[PDB]
């Protein structure tokens, strides 16, 4: 139904890579292609699962999927955004945001994380790496894909996932934004699975920026709760945020 037909794409540079490869690409103006190549069975059963979730997906903060060609080969196009990660602006561009814009990203990135808890959508995988920013004021959220250790909750550690492991993750980059480094800094990797598996390590939540607002703060460290059931859901975290940056105006 959203197949586009053969010799429409025009496919150009290319951007990253063993399953698939992504291209910069023209379709109707700039767009992303992520092409196959032989095609593994499991490889193959993620293509049609990520086209059936993309297209039950219509969120301004989801990246907005336009369509899958199978002709040519087996290949999945979507919008084209301008700009860098929020992981890469945070750690590698060394760029320090102003508290708004903070709290504006986290509002974003909660807006399109409640909307796929409410489509029953478990995004596995959440971090700042996924985590794109459009130009560079509206936030993308996507699989832009072991390296994300520090985003899982105990109980991933420890063996699972569910909405619960998935605000864990929104609860790490709530600490990257606000204190504006990786967590666990001090810390080596065996020694923080370890550490956080058996729910000895936490995030210091001292190092956080002194303009970061009590509610943020403790809205943080209630997403970081060890225990699965402890964690508050997307709704109540996207009402708190907006009503905090409401207040903050
Ligand atoms: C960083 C740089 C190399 N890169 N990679 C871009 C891309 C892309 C994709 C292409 C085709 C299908 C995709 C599906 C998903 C996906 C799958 C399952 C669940 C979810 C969700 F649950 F998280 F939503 C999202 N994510 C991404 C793409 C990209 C771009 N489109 N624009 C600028 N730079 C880009």
């Amino acid at each position: 139904d959203w197949e586009i037909p053969d010799g429409q794409i025009t496919v150009g540079q290319r951007i990253g890579s063993s399953f698939g490869t992504v291209y910069k690409g023209k379709w109707h103006g700039d767009v992303a292609v992520k092409m196959l190549n032989a095609p593994t069975p499991q490889q193959l059963q993620a293509f049609k699962n990520e086209v059936g979730v993309l297209r039950k997906t219509r969120h301004v903060n989801i990246l907005l999927f336009m369509g899958y060609s199978t002709k040519p080969q087996l290949a999945i196009v979507t919008q084209w955004c301008e700009g860098s990660s929020l992981y890469h602006h945070l750690h590698a561009s060394e760029t320090k945001f102003e508290m708004k814009k903070l709290i504006d990203i986290a509002r974003q990135t909660a807006r399109g994380m409640d909307y796929l808890h409410a489509k029953s959508i478990i995004h596995r995988d959440l971090k700042s790496n996924n985590i794109f920013l459009h130009e560079d004021n509206t936030v993308k959220i996507g699989d832009f894909g072991s390296g994300s250790i520090l985003w899982m909750a105990p109980e991933v550690i420890r063996m699972p996932y569910s909405f619960q492991s998935d605000v864990y993750a929104f609860g790490i980059v709530l600490y990257e934004l606000m204190t504006g480094q990786l967590p666990y800094s001090n810390i080596n990797r065996d020694q923080i699975i370890e550490m956080v598996g058996r729910g000895s390590l936490s995030p210091d939540l001292s190092k956080v920026r002194s303009n970061c607002p009590k509610r943020m703060k403790r809205l943080m460290a209630e997403c970081l709760k060890k225990k699965r059931d402890e964690r508050p859901s997307f709704p109540r975290i996207l009402a708190e945020i907006e009503e905090l940056a409401r207040e903050l105006s």
